[PDB]
């Protein structure tokens, strides 16, 4: 339904009476998928955004800002683990998180499971700088439901599980805890302290009560939206807020556009109204 | 009935709010002033825009107000006399006046209509304007500082929409200056140029602090925190807010947030070194 020269409009049920719009230079994809509406377009070349992906009317990836959420999810988790060798990504069909995971020399294998094979296909076509990772021999990329995937995973399979999703069931957290090895780290796309503070409070407590030893929420600075990540440790006495394996000691630190150890530490400082999430 | 905000810096992008009720909409002697009640099912409440750019909403005003007010004052060893340039809504002043060390604050905003419309439509922001420790003037900040004697202020806060040499001059030796600092998203070249312009006018140091706002279509909002005295580290609170009686009244700012605010994404880090 979208056309070139028209505007893409984004609205939110949580924030009614607000809309965010982008001019569409060129439609690249606009169709229902087996699971969701997929919209890819080139935004205004006078603007900074580049190619833009939306799922069910909500922007999920742009060329300009993708490095933020990808670096944060990939490095805050892996740098909190003593030796991450086996990694699971749930969602992340675009490849961004996987690219960041694969920078780490300790990773021998990463499994990626995204329900929507068309997201992965369209990302190969229209976001090669994000999706190149999906071809890596250190990765196995599967089309399937992450819920069923973790249910059929044996105990103690993964060092890190990263949940990079949009959907709504993501019982599941008990499976995640079970498939993690004893030093395990889980991290998730965490929702907004502005939109959904009560949800973060709720999720944080239900994750701890599932049996995770600790859960800390990290905030990120994106150019437009808040977005956070819940970083969960299976093992008691882990402080995920200070990098266990600082990125600065690894050869790729200087390739990163957002993340470093100072950013990692700062991300866990929350505005005072939300600070009770982390204590 | 939707208010739409666009930027020349960000072409092909727009942010819109539904207008529930127009409260004020007229040219002023200096700028277009628009005040509206936004959607009561949304979180924003009353919204003020100047020349088509939103400057204040009931919902988020605490962020920029607390950050400008406290990052500066907690970076000063004993802030007694404070100047605010702009800030006609009263938000920064309200924050500055929480500090017990403050004996007097002058506030100078070019547009008297902004203070009048804030008195009417943002009483929880503009209450401060009536405080006996405050003197409010309607006038240009540039001319005001030009006619201010040397070593008058402990802190100058620039809360707006040669001057800097006058700001440096009117500051006492431990003086702190802070300004509404613009977005590291695209707008980065300007912050870099501002920070160099400020150091070269003779401030000893300039550090940029980032804030987390619920929406900013212009990218991000920050503050440049500048110290007249050499060897001051404005990135670590000199007088922690936690030692003061009003710390728990704050909705955003604390010492953790103060320290964190100066940690910049890698691409922008060269702003602060
Ligand atoms: C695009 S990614 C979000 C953008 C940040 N890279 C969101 C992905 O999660 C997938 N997703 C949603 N639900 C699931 C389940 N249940 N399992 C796996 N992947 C899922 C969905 O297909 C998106 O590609
Ligand atoms: C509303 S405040 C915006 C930030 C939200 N506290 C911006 C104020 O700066 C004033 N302003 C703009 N230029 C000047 C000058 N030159 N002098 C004083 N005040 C000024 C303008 O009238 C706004 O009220
Ligand atoms: C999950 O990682 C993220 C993090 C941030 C975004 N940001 C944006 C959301 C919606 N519309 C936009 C429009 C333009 C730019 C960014 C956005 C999306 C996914
Ligand atoms: C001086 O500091 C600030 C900081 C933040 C804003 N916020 C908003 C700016 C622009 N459009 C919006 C649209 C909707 C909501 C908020 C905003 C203004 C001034």
């Amino acid at each position: 339904e979208l056309i070139s020269g028209g505007w893409f409009r984004e609205e939110n049920d949580q924030w009614p009476g607000q809309a965010m719009s982008l001019r569409v230079e060129k439609v690249l994809y606009d169709a229902p998928t087996k699971f969701q509406h997929l919209t890819i377009f080139e935004s205004d070349p006078k603007g900074p955004w580049g190619t833009v992906m939306a799922l069910d009317g909500c922007i999920q990836v742009t060329d300009y800002d993708e490095f933020v959420y990808h670096e944060v999810l990939g490095h805050t988790s892996l740098c909190s683990h003593p030796k991450p060798e086996r990694v699971l990504i749930i969602g992340g069909g675009d490849g961004g998180v996987l690219r960041e995971v694969l920078r780490h020399g300790t990773v021998e294998h990463c499994d990626l499971v995204d329900i929507d094979g068309e997201v992965m296909e369209q990302s190969k076509q229209h976001f090669p700088q994000i999706s190149r990772s999906l071809a890596d021999p250190r990765a196995t990329v599967r089309v399937g439901d992450g819920l069923a995937f973790v249910r059929q995973t044996p105990d103690n399979t993964y060092d890190v599980v990263i949940i990079d999703t949009t959907a709504s069931k993501l019982a599941f957290y008990k499976d995640v805890l079970r498939i993690l090895k004893p030093d395990g780290i889980c991290c998730n796309q965490g929702e907004s302290i502005w939109l959904d503070l009560e949800l973060i409070e709720k999720m944080s407590r239900f994750i701890r009560e599932t049996g995770f030893a600790s859960v800390q929420y990290a905030l990120m600075h994106v150019p437009t939206y808040s977005i956070g990540t819940l970083v969960c440790s299976k093992k008691a006495g882990v402080d995920v807020t200070k990098p266990l394996r600082p990125v600065e000691d690894m050869p790729f630190a200087k390739d990163l556009k957002y993340y470093d150890s100072e950013m990692h530490k700062a991300s866990f400082a929350l505005p005072r109204f939300a600070r009770h999430i982390n204590n």
